[PDB]
């Protein structure tokens, strides 16, 4: 295709964002939207080959900025202390990726009736903020993330279809945690499917993973193109 991007400067009337839109240049008028949430690291170059492959699949995709000014977080030391802030200060945290969502739509490109979000690790966890926030979006699609109990508001406000896709042998994941989001939208009818990838473990999606602490983060190419596909299968469902 004629795969572009463009730096993309946008605010929770805070902090000052830096994403990026990856989009194909030929295709002819809007096309569904998606956020692509990064890994807790922050917008990274993981982030944005997903953005990138979403554009050629004829999707704008807007690689997000979770820390601010496009900041990377490469101790991980300060890693646990962000992502738990972020836990602690919910409308915080559901602020700056509403502000990604925001973003998104108001690019010329963007179809606002057809909007997804994805996220990789903490990433994913907020896009299902994002999700439960009430926010109009037709997919959510999670990889290896964490999940944590909603807020009591939240009750019937996921709208779109949600699928995540969880490695099984992810010592990150809280068993019950996960029993605890299955019965959240359970009871709400939420439109969901949970799959257990059983090869994979965290960070699944990543070939940088393999680096990082060792045991439970490593990359797993075959869980990465099935879980991949699902995610095409669920939007081809939702925006063809």
């Amino acid at each position: 295709g004629a795969m572009k991007h463009r730096e993309i400067r946008y605010t929770d009337g805070h902090t000052q964002f830096v994403g990026e839109l990856h989009w194909d240049e030929q295709q002819g008028g809007k096309c569904p939207g998606v956020v692509v949430f990064p890994e807790a690291f922050g917008l990274n170059d993981h982030a944005r080959e997903r953005a990138r492959r979403l554009a050629g699949l004829g999707y704008a995709a807007l690689a997000a900025d979770l820390h601010g000014d496009g900041r990377l977080i490469d101790d991980m030391e300060q890693l646990r202390p962000r992502m738990e802030g972020l836990f602690g200060d919910r409308a915080a945290w559901r602020a700056l990726a509403r502000a990604a969502l925001d973003t998104l739509v108001a690019q010329p490109e963007v179809d606002a009736d057809r909007l997804a979000a994805i996220g990789f690790c903490f990433g994913g966890t907020t896009a299902l903020e994002l999700a439960r926030s009430g926010a109009s979006l037709g997919a959510i699609v999670t990889f290896h993330a964490g999940l944590l109990p909603e807020l009591p508001e939240d009750a019937g406000r996921i709208r779109g279809r949600v699928l995540v896709c969880h490695g099984a042998e992810d010592p990150l994941v809280q068993k019950e945690a996960i029993d605890a989001v299955m019965g959240e939208w359970r009871r709400d009818r939420v439109d969901w499917q949970f799959t257990f990838y059983g090869n994979a473990a965290h960070s699944f999606t990543d070939p940088a993973a393999d680096a990082h602490g060792m045991a439970g983060l490593a990359y797993e190419p075959l869980t990465e193109a099935r879980s991949w596909t699902a995610m095409r299968n669920l939007f081809d469902e939702v925006f063809s």
